[PDB]
RNA sequence: UAAGGCGCCCGAUGCCGACGCUCAUCAGACCCCAGAAAAGGUGUUGGUUGAUAUAGACAGCAGGAUGGUGGCCAUGGAAG
């Protein structure tokens, strides 16, 4: 029978404490080779957490990735992936480009749960801020960049 | 007449006294004088000052009460 489940993963880091075999167990497939397919499938993040549906069968589970609009920022900042001893106030700093902001606006766009693609762009810059990274400057300049010279196809 | 008094002891309001204030399960009641403070009261009576009201109050009841987002630096999970 077809059923989904979310699981907030850690990724392509393979996790020691996992809650893997709470849900999948009664459902039927192994969960230390659900944790292992998981770590495969996502792969291009390496170091983020994705929510990740997991549309299963009778037989095995398939992977379908789903990114949020903050998963896909953290996901634009390349910035070293560290080891797991995980030093504190990692909190980024760095550079987004104007083009990735339009390039998750039309993500968000065919994802169908927004405004129109004006409105799209300060829901993810609203969230940029979020993130807790500037695009030369932060939203509230972006406001000024928002109005009399929007950059809106 | 003074200072004191004038329900009764106890002489004098047995004034058609005036206007208020206060309810005390510890009421209060006249210099020296014989007993109380800080603090507090949505008890009540005054005031002071500043805001709210046909561009609609204050309660009251009944309705949205979400959303990018289940935000992330993330803590096994924290999604108000």
């Amino acid at each position: 029978e077809i059923k989904v489940v979310y699981l907030r993963c850690t990724g392509g880091e393979v996790g020691a404490t996992s809650a893997l075999a709470p849900k999948i167990g009664p459902l039927g497939l192994s969960p230390k080779k659900v944790g292992d397919d998981i770590a495969k499938a996502t792969g291009d993040w390496k170091g983020l957490r994705i929510t990740v549906k997991l549309t299963i069968q009778n037989r095995q589970a398939q992977i379908e990735v789903v990114p949020s609009a903050s998963a896909l920022i953290i996901k634009a900042l390349k910035e070293p992936p560290r080891d797991r001893k995980k030093q504190k106030n990692i909190k980024h700093s760095g550079n987004i480009t104007f083009d990735e902001i339009v390039n998750i606006a039309r993500q968000m766009r065919h994802r169908s749960l927004a405004r129109e693609l004006s409105g799209t762009i300060k829901e993810i810059l609203g969230t940029a801020q979020s993130v807790g990274c500037n695009v030369d400057g932060r939203h509230p300049h972006d406001i000024i960049d928002d109005i009399n010279s929007g950059a809106v196809e």
